[PDB]
């Protein structure tokens, strides 16, 4: 019979429980023992969650009170020495590595392209890799808890070559490959492999997800290495893990390994069976990921069915497991918890916990069970889906073969754009300006609330909001800003604040999935096709621009993000949801303009959290269709109305950013530079950190603008790297004066 397989779970709780207790434990609220309590009956329901659908393999530690890697870090030793002279116990060194202490914390990076982040492995050429007994050995001690419950786990750990490849050289050693200390650290995965097995773990699930990316050859002779070195009979069997993506590239790393199996991610992956199957050693295993660990459409079980069954046919059916395509850390925990869903609609999807009884179900249907009700029941969910009004929309279908050249390309060329622009609003060279967001008053909430409630009228709340609006606009005028914004009072998510007024959306009420930390996001879902049936964001900049001479920008987030930030649908590409979202923006886009906002700005922070994991055909294309649908949302704008962009990753591809053709684009980026000197379109390479304090001075700024000087005058906008939103508004008042006032400067220089 074939076993079913869960390759992690998500540990925030039905409740957010997760999140409640840490928070309450870095507050002092709460007692470290009282952490770990919540911990054990996070661990254990969870555990018991998975026991009683029937999972056959069940993780452990696949549990953090912050992040997975960061715990091995902890695990391994990889903790750096301005960590170690605090007093902290253990458990608050981790805390300390991954967010700081009253130091910085460690970096924050994107883990592959999830809206997961992990805490990067950081290591300098003084690091002694060793386990630390006295600190308890989590992923010894969480299996020995399981065991006493009578659940049988697999342990999970990321492997050897992932996480040397992750992590980066800390500042003190500056000139180290990680890829170099891979003996350094084998031992010590070695004795946690020889402990694990001693305490009777048979299998565990060692997650070596870089295969699915570029290597170079002299990374991949790395895997025979490690793996020859692990796996004996003193250790537990081996199943080497991969999600994500095609392993095919790297396959030759991994032919000849001494491990027990292998799993890959056949949901974003299909294709690559037949080829990883071929290299199967006889005895070896092949988890097959069908279930997806990304997204909340319920499973095609028939499909998945299928797809494992191919997998049979080349091994044998005593040799496939069915599984989760990655961990589920990356999916809700619990639809039941939905009250507010439509059932028509609810029975679409399947969260976490929907998900083990699923590859439970799909397990028996290829053993030869009759599962048959279960198929019925779930063939009828999929057949009223692909059939529902709810995702099928005649006008937006009709209106996306209008999509063309024309529709993608503004009137005239940037240089002829420049002309009418510098007529109508006359700005002074290094005009300046902001992102978007500035730190917010309580009023905001409460106000937001007793409007949600009933309490103030919408003709209340919006007063409410215009005076913060208000408040705003005053202060960057006094300021002496160039190019205003509003300040963003009425939003919330970046996202749902556009998901919510459009059509093709729906939303949850714990549909909570953690972004990194104790920090967690409830993102849209997209389910269908996408329109705007109104207005989204006119009426407050309508209002901050008719309290002010000063050109107001209007303040989009773009397709790209909205994309990347909701669970899409899996019936149609990405690409065909980003052109959707662009018409609809495009709309927005003409509203605005037509209530007199002519300058627009727009937001991709995730263009590079979307960027295909391998280079080729994939990735170019990404690249002409994220552009794509970001010039379809902009072009169709008069010469004088000008188009701002914003990103967040300072290493942008220079041929994407021109490919947009914004009037002005602004980047993080506290050589380069020279990409742009002959492209015409004008540019605000951020000046200054936007996650913290320390007011710059005039040459603190200054000795930048020259330094940046050294790219021409003519095109140089000032600007931080992004919204204040996180900041106070004594920090942000000399900041944006020593601002104005550096750039006051060179602008009194000609
Ligand atoms: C700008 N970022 C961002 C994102 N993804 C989304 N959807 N939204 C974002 O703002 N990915 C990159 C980064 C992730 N950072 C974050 C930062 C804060 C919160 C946050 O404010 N979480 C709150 C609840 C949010 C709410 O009530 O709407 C929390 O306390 O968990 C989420 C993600
Ligand atoms: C995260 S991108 C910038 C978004 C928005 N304009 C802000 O300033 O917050
Ligand atoms: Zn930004």
């Amino acid at each position: 019979m074939v076993q079913s397989s869960v390759l992690g779970f998500p540990r925030i709780g039905g409740q957010r429980e997760l999140k409640k207790i840490t928070e309450a434990y870095w507050s002092g609220k709460a007692t470290v023992e009282e952490l770990l309590a919540k911990g054990k009956e996070l661990r254990e329901h969870n555990w018991k969650l998975q026991q009683k659908a029937g999972v056959d393999i069940i993780p452990s530690n696949d549990f953090s009170y912050y992040d997975q890697v960061l715990d091995l870090s902890l695990l391994f030793n990889a903790i750096p020495e301005r960590y170690t002279k605090f007093d902290l116990a253990p458990i608050d060194v981790l805390f300390a590595m991954g967010r700081g202490l009253q130091v910085t914390a460690l970096e924050m990076v994107k883990w592959f392209d999830s809206n997961y982040h992990y805490v990067r492995p950081t290591f300098s050429h003084s690091t002694e890799f060793k386990l630390n007994t006295a600190a308890g050995i989590k992923p010894v001690d969480e299996f020995n808890e399981a065991k006493a419950l009578g659940v049988q786990t697999r342990p999970v750990i990321l492997g050897p070559v992932s996480y040397l490849y992750l992590g980066k050289a800390d500042k003190d050693s500056l000139d180290l490959e990680p890829i170099s200390l891979l003996p350094k650290i084998l031992p010590v995965y070695k004795e946690l492999l020889q402990k694990l097995k001693e305490a009777g773990a048979e299998q565990v699930q060692i997650d070596e997800p870089v295969l699915v990316l570029d290597l170079p050859e002299a990374v991949q002779s790395k895997f025979k290495e490690a793996y020859d070195a692990l796996v004996g009979a003193d250790v537990p069997e081996l199943i080497l893990t991969t999600y994500f993506g095609d392993v095919r590239p790297n396959l030759k790393a991994i032919e000849n390994l001494p491990v027990a199996g292998f799993h890959f991610d056949f949901v974003r992956v299909p294709e690559q069976l037949d080829e990883v199957a071929s290299i199967l050693k006889d005895g070896q295993t092949l988890s097959a990921g069908v279930v997806d660990g990304r997204n909340i459409w319920k499973t095609d079980f028939a499909k998945a069915s299928a797809v494992v069954q191919k997998a049979i046919e080349k091994v044998g059916k005593d040799k496939v497991v069915v599984a989760t395509s990655s961990s589920l850390l990356h999916t809700p925990v619990d639809l039941e918890s939905e009250t507010k869903l439509d059932a028509v609609i609810k029975d679409w999807f399947s969260f976490a916990t929907q998900k083990l009884d699923e590859v439970v179900v799909i397990a028996k249907n290829v053993s030869g069970e009759d599962v048959s009700k279960q198929l019925e029941a779930n063939a009828a969910s999929i057949k009223a889906r692909s059939e529902s009004s709810i995702t099928n929309d005649p006008k937006v279908q009709e209106r996306l073969t209008t999509i063309n050249e024309a529709l993608a390309t503004r009137k005239a060329a940037f240089p002829e754009r420049l002309t009418e622009q510098k007529a109508k609003y006359n700005l002074p060279l290094f005009p300046t300006t902001t992102i978007g967001s500035f730190p917010q008053t309580k009023d905001i909430r409460i106000n937001r609330n007793k409007f949600a409630k009933g309490q103030i009228t919408a003709e209340e709340y919006e007063a409410f909001i215009n005076k913060e609006i208000e408040t705003v606009v005053r202060f960057q005028e006094e300021i002496g800003l160039d190019v205003l914004v509003h300040g963003e009072p009425e939003r919330n998510d970046m996202v749902q604040y556009f998901g919510e007024q459009l059509n093709g959306f729906a939303f949850t009420t714990n549909g909570w999935v953690q972004s990194y930390g104790s920090r967690y996001v409830r993102p849209p879902i997209i389910v269908g096709d996408v329109s705007r049936p109104k207005a989204m964001t006119v009426k407050e900049s309508v209002y901050a621009q008719s309290i002010t001479s000063k050109p107001m920008k209007g303040m989009l987030t773009g397709p790209v993000t909205i994309l990347r930030w909701s669970f899409p649908r899996d019936d149609v590409s990405g690409k065909i949801q980003a052109l959707q979202l662009g018409l609809a923006l495009r709309d927005e886009v003409n509203d605005l303009e037509g209530a007199g906002i002519t300058v627009i700005q727009v937001d991709e922070p995730a263009i590079r959290e979307g960027l295909p994991l391998r280079a080729g055909k994939e990735r170019s294309d990404y690249l002409n269709w994220a552009a794509q649908s970001f010039r379809v949302a902009t072009s169709g704008v008069e010469n004088s109305t000008q188009i701002h962009s914003h990103f967040c990753y300072s290493d942008l591809d220079p041929n994407h950013i021109k490919a947009l053709d914004a009037d002005v684009v602004s980047i993080e980026f506290s050589n380069y530079i020279q990409e742009f000197s002959e492209y015409p379109n004008h540019i605000g390479l951020g000046l200054f950190d936007i996650h913290s304090p320390r007011i710059p001075s005039k040459q603190e700024f200054v000795s930048r603008i020259e330094e940046i000087l050294k790219y021409p005058a003519s095109k140089f906008w000032v600007n931080p790297d992004c919204g204040l939103k996180t900041r106070g508004w004594p920090e942000v008042k000399e900041s944006l004066t020593n601002m104005v006032e550096a750039a006051k400067e060179f602008r009194a220089k000609y």
